[PDB]
C-alpha cells in the first residue's frame, strides 16, 4: 500500500470530477508529491488543498477519496464545489484540520456527528454552506475534541442550537464562531473553561446576554447584530483576559456599565440607544486601547480630556450622536498613533483650531462631516510635509471661505468632500496634483468660476459632483484623460457650451447629471459609445437639434457594477411646483444628514419636503443591461422620437416633455416592460397612442398632455387608471379617462 495506495486514493478522485482537466498535473503511475495542491513530508501525502477549483462533487466523492487517505493530516476543500451531505465514512486518525468552508453542503447540522470517525479532527470549518436545524433539539454535536468549530453563514434557524454543538462538552474547545445563522435563545459556555473566541454576531437572540462563568481565558467576545437587551457588563465583569468586545447592533440601553479594560484593545458599542456622556472611568483602558466605536447612539458631552492618555488609539469612531463643542484638539495631538478620525454627525461647533496640521501626517481619515462648525478650511492644512491623510470629510457645516489650494499638499488624499457648506471662490487647480484622488465632491456651495483644466491630471478620478453652485464657461476637454469617471453631476449651475463629442471615450461612465445650466447643441450620438452609461440627465437646457438614435445602440449589452455600493438621495419632482423642472433629481449622499436638504430651498422651487428616496446604490442587473433613467425634458429637442427608444428594457423612467418632438409614439415603448414613468408632454406628437402600450404592466405615472395626438386610448393596461389631466389638450383623444368616441 503506502504509496500505491496513495496514488490510487488521488487519481480515483480526479477521476470523478467533471472536469478532469482541473487535477491536470495528477496523474497515474507518477509520484503525489510532485502534484499542485498537494503538500509532503518525506516523501508522504500529508495535505490537501484544492480550494477555488469548482471541483463539483458530492461530499462522499471525498469522504471514500481525500479523507481516508492514511496519514493525511490537513484538508481543505474551501470554495471547491462540494455539495452533497456528511455520512458516515472511515477517517484516518491523522485529519486534525478539515475545511469544508463556501461549498453548498446541505441537510441537519446533525450530519457533522458522524465526523467523530475523526478522532484527530481538532479544526472543522463548515461556514458559509446550507445546514439547517432539525425542526427540534436532540442529542448534541458530539465532536467535543475540536478545537476549533466555524458554523458560520448556514441556515441554521433554531433555540439552544449552541447549548446542542456543546452538550457533550467542550473542554477542548478554544474557538466558536456561529455567525450568521438564525439562533436565538441561551449561550451557556461556562464549561469551555478553554474557550478564547465567541462570535454569536449576526443572529437572532434576543433573550439574555450569554453566560461565561469564569470567562478565565475569553480574549475575543463578539455578540454584535442581534436583538440584545440586558445587562451584558454582569456577564462580562469576571471576563480578565478579554481584548475585543463587540456588542454593536443590538438593543443596548442607558448609559455606559462599568467594564473589564485591564487587556481591552477593541471596543464596540455601535448602533445601539446608549445614552449619557463618555464617562471617565474608561481612562483606564488607554493602556492597551487600540479602536474605539461609540457610533451610532444617544450620546452628548464632548470628547473628555483623558483620552490624551490613549496614545495607542488607532481609530476613534463618534459619529451619529449628540456630541458638542469646540474641535478638543487639545487632546487630539496626544493620540501620536490615531489613524482614523470620525466625529461626524455630531453639533461639534467653532472653528477648526490651526494646529490641527499637526496630526494630518498621523491620520489616514479624517471625517467632520454633518456637523456645526463654522469657519475657513485651514490653509495651512497638511503643511506637515508627509501627509499620509487619504479621506478628508468636511461636508453638511458651517464652513466658508475659498477652497485651500493647499490640500494640493495632502498627496495620498483619495477623496475630498467639502459639500454643503458655504465655500466661494474657484475649484483650485492644484487639486490636479492630487494624483490618486478618486472622489471630488463640493455640490451645494458658492464656487464660481470654471472646472479646472488641470483635472487631465488625474488618471484615478471616478467621482465629479458640482451640483448647486455658481460654475461658469464650458466643459473642459481635459475631462477626456479622466477615463476611469463613473458619475459626474454639473446641474443647477451656469455651464454653457455643448456636450462635447469625447463623452463616448469613457467607458466607465455611469451617470451624467446636468440639469437646470444652460447648454446647447445636438445630442451627441457618441453618448451611444458609452458601455457603462445608465443615468442620463438632462433636463432644463438649451439643447435642439432632433433625438440621435445612435444613443441607443449600447442596450442589451451593458454591466453596471462600479457604480454600486455609494449612498445616494432620489428626489422625485412634484406635479405641483410647474417651476420645478424634471423627473427627479439624484444626487450623491455620502456623510450629508436628510434633515439639511431645506438648503436646497433658497436654490431649487421644487417641494422637495414631499419625496426624498434614498439608500445605497444598487443596480437591479449585472450583464444584459440598459438605460434605467432618461430625462430631457424642457429643451428645444425636435424630429421625430427614434424606433430605438424601446431598446432599453431595464428603463424605469423616461422624461422627453416639454420639448419639440413631432412623429407618431413608435410601437416600441410597449417594449419597456419595466417603464414606471413616462412624460411627453408639450410636445407636437400626433397620431394614435399605440395599443402595444397596454402591455406596460408597471406604469405608475404617465403623461402625454399638451400634443397633436388622436384616436382611442388603449382600453386594456393602465390608461384607465390615469386621470384625464394625463391625456388633455389633445383634441383627437377619446376614450376613458377621456369621453367617448362620438
Ligand atoms: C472559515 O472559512 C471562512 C472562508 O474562508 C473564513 O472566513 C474568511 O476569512 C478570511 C480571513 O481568514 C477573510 O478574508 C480577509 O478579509 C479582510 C478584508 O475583509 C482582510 O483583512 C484579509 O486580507 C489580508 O490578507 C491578505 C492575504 O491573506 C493580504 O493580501 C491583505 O493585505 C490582508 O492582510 C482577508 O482577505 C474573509 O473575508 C472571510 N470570509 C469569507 C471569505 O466569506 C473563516 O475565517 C474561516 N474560519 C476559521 C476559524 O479559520
Ligand atoms: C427571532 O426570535 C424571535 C423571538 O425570539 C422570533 O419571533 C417569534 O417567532 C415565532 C415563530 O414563528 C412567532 O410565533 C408565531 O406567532 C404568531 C402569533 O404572534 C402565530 O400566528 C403563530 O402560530 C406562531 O406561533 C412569534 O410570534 C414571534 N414573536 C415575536 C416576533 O415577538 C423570530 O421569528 C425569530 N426570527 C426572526 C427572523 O426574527
Ligand atoms: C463589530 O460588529 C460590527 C457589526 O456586527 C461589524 O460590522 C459588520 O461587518 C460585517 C462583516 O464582518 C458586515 O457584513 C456584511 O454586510 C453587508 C450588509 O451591509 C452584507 O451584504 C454582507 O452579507 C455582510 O454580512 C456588516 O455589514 C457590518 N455591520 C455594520 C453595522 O457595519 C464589525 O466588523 C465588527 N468589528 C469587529 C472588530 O469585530
Ligand atoms: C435653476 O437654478 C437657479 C439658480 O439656483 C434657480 O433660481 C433660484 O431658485 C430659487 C428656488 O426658488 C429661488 O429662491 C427663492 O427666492 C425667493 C425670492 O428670491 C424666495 O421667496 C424663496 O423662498 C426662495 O428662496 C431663487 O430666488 C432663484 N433666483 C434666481 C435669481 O435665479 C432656479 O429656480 C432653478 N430652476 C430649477 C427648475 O431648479
Ligand atoms: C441649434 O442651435 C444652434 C445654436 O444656436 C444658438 O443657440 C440656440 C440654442 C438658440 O438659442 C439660437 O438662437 C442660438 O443662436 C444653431 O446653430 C446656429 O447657431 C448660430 C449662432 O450660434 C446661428 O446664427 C445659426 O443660424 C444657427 N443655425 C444654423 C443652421 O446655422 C442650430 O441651427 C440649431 N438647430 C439645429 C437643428 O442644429
Ligand atoms: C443606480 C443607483 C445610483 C440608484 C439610483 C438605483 O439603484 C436606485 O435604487 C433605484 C433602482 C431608485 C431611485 C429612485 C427610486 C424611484 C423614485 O421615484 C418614483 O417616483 C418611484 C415611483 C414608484 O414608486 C416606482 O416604485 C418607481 C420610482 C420611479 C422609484 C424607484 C427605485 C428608484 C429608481
Ligand atoms: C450537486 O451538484 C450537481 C451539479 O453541480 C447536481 O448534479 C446535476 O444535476 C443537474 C440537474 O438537472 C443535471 O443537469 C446535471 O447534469 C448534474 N450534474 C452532473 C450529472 O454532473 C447534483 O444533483 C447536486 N446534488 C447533490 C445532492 O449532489
Ligand atoms: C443635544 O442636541 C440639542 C438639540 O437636540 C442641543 O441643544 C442646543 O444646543 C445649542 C448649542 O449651542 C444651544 O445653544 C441651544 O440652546 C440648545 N437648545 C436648547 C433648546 O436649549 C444640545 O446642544 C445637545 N446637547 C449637548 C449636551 O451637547
Ligand atoms: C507642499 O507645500 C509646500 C509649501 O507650499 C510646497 O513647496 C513648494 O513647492 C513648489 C512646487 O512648485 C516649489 O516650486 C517651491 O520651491 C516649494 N517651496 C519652496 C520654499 O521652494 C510643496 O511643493 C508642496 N508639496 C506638494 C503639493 O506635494
Ligand atoms: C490628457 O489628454 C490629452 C488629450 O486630450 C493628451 O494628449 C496626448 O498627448 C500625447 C503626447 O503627450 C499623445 O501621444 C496622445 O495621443 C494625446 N492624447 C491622448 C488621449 O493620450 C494628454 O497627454 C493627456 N494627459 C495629460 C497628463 O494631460
Ligand atoms: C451652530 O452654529 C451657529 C452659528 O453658525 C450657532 O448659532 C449655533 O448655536 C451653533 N450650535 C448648534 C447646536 O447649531
Ligand atoms: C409642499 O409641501 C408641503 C409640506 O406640508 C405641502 O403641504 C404642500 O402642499 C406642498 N406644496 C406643493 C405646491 O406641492
Amino acid at each position: 500500500q503506502s504509496l500505491y495506495r496513495e496514488i490510487h486514493q488521488l487519481i480515483s478522485f480526479k477521476d470523478v470530477l467533471p472536469d478532469k482537466n482541473l487535477l491536470p498535473d495528477w496523474s497515474s503511475n507518477k509520484n503525489p508529491c510532485t502534484f499542485d495542491g498537494v503538500t509532503c513530508r518525506d516523501d508522504k501525502v500529508t495535505s490537501i488543498d484544492l480550494s477555488s477549483k469548482p471541483l463539483n462533487v458530492g461530499f462522499s466523492a471525498v469522504s471514500s477519496s481525500l479523507l481516508s487517505l492514511t496519514g493525511l493530516e490537513s484538508l481543505f476543500l474551501s470554495n471547491s464545489h462540494i455539495n452533497g451531505s456528511v455520512s458516515g465514512f472511515k477517517c484516518s486518525a491523522s485529519l486534525t484540520s478539515l475545511d469544508l468552508s463556501r461549498n453548498s453542503l446541505s441537510g441537519p447540522v446533525t450530519t457533522l456527528t458522524s465526523l467523530g470517525s475523526c478522532s484527530g479532527l481538532k479544526f472543522l470549518n463548515v461556514s458559509s454552506n446550507t445546514l439547517d436545524f432539525p425542526g427540534k433539539v436532540s442529542g448534541g454535536l458530539k465532536l467535543n475534541s475540536l478545537e476549533v468549530l466555524d458554523l458560520s453563514a448556514n441556515s441554521i434557524s433554531g433555540a439552544n442550537v449552541v447549548g446542542w454543538v456543546l452538550s457533550d462538552g467542550c473542554g477542548e474547545l478554544k474557538h466558536l464562531a456561529i455567525s450568521g445563522n438564525k439562533i436565538s435563545g441561551d449561550v451557556d459556555v461556562s464549561r469551555c473553561v478553554n474557550l478564547e473566541f465567541l462570535d454569536v454576531s449576526s443572529n437572532n437572540f434576543s433573550t439574555g446576554i450569554p453566560f461565561l462563568g469564569d470567562c478565565s481565558a475569553l480574549q475575543h467576545l463578539d455578540i454584535s447584530g442581534n436583538k440584545l437587551s440586558g445587562d451584558f457588563s454582569r456577564a462580562i465583569s469576571t471576563c480578565t483576559e478579554l481584548k475585543l468586545l463587540n456588542i454593536s447592533s443590538n438593543q443596548f440601553v442607558g448609559p455606559i456599565p462599568p467594564l473589564p479594560l485591564k487587556s481591552l484593545q477593541y471596543l464596540s458599542l455601535a448602533e445601539n440607544k446608549f445614552t449619557g456622556e463618555i464617562p471617565d472611568f474608561l481612562s483606564g483602558a488607554c493602556d492597551t486601547l487600540t479602536g474605539l466605536d461609540l457610533s451610532g447612539n444617544h450620546f452628548y458631552g464632548a470628547v473628555p480630556p483623558f483620552f490624551g492618555s490613549c496614545s495607542l488609539l488607532e481609530s476613534l469612531a463618534l459619529s451619529s450622536n449628540n456630541f458638542s463643542g469646540e474641535l478638543p484638539m487639545d487632546t487630539l495631538l496626544k493620540m501620536r498613533g490615531l489613524k482614523v478620525l470620525d466625529l461626524s454627525f455630531n453639533e461639534f461647533s467653532g472653528e477648526l483650531p490651526e494646529s490641527l496640521t499637526n496630526l494630518s501626517a498621523s491620520l489616514l481619515t479624517l471625517d467632520l462631516s454633518s456637523n456645526n462648525f463654522s469657519g475657513p478650511i485651514l490653509p495651512n492644512l497638511c503643511q506637515n510635509p508627509k501627509n499620509t491623510l487619504q479621506e478628508l470629510y468636511l461636508q453638511n457645516n458651517g464652513f466658508t471661505g475659498k477652497i485651500p489650494p493647499t490640500l494640493s499638499n495632502c498627496s495620498e488624499l483619495v477623496s475630498l468632500h467639502l459639500s454643503f457648506n458655504y465655500l466661494s471662490g474657484t475649484i483650485p487647480s492644484s487639486l490636479g496634483s492630487l494624483s490618486k484622488l478618486r472622489d471630488l465632491k463640493l455640490w451645494l456651495n458658492m464656487l464660481e468660476g470654471e472646472i479646472p483644466q488641470e483635472l487631465m491630471y488625474v488618471k484615478t478620478l471616478e467621482t465629479l459632483i458640482l451640483d448647486f453652485n455658481d460654475l461658469t464657461g464650458e466643459i473642459p476637454s481635459g475631462l477626456s484623460n479622466c477615463t476611469n469617471l463613473n458619475w459626474i453631476s454639473l446641474s443647477n449651475n451656469r455651464l454653457t457650451g455643448e456636450i462635447p463629442k469625447w463623452i463616448g471615450r469613457l467607458e466607465n461612465l455611469a451617470i451624467l447629471k446636468l440639469s437646470n445650466n444652460s447648454f446647447s447643441g445636438n445630442i451627441p450620438a457618441e453618448l451611444g459609445d458609452c458601455r457603462s452609461l445608465i443615468w442620463l440627465d438632462l433636463n432644463t437646457n438649451l439643447f435642439n437639434g432632433t433625438i440621435p438614435a445612435a444613443m441607443f445602440k449600447q442596450s442589451g449589452k451593458i454591466a453596471a457594477n462600479f457604480i454600486a455600493g455609494k449612498r445616494y438621495v432620489y428626489i422625485k419632482n412634484d406635479g405641483m411646483k410647474k417651476e420645478c423642472h424634471g423627473a427627479g433629481n439624484l444626487l450623491e449622499f455620502q456623510g450629508i444628514r436628510s434633515e439639511q436638504l431645506n438648503r436646497l430651498s433658497t436654490r431649487n422651487p421644487c417641494n422637495i419636503t414631499s419625496r426624498v428616496y434614498g439608500g445605497h446604490t444598487s443596480p437591479t442587473f449585472d450583464n444584459n443591461g440598459s438605460m434605467m433613467f432618461l430625462d430631457m425634458s424642457y429643451n428645444m429637442l425636435s424630429g421625430y422620437i427614434p424606433k430605438e427608444i424601446g431598446s432599453m428594457p431595464y428603463l424605469f423612467i423616461l422624461n422627453l416633455g416639454h420639448n419639440d418632438i413631432s412623429g407618431s409614439i413608435p410601437d416600441e415603448v410597449g417594449d419597456l416592460r419595466g417603464l414606471n414613468i413616462l412624460d411627453l408632454s408639450s410636445n407636437k406628437l400626433d397620431g394614435r397612442i399605440p395599443q402595444a402600450m397596454s402591455a406596460l404592466t408597471m406604469l405608475t405615472e404617465i403623461d402625454l398632455s399638451n400634443n397633436n395626438l388622436s384616436g382611442p386610448i388603449p382600453e386594456m393596461g393602465q390608461f384607465e387608471t390615469f386621470p384625464p389631466a394625463k391625456f388633455l389638450n389633445n383634441p383627437g383623444l377619446c376614450g376613458y379617462p377621456l369621453p367617448r368616441c362620438d
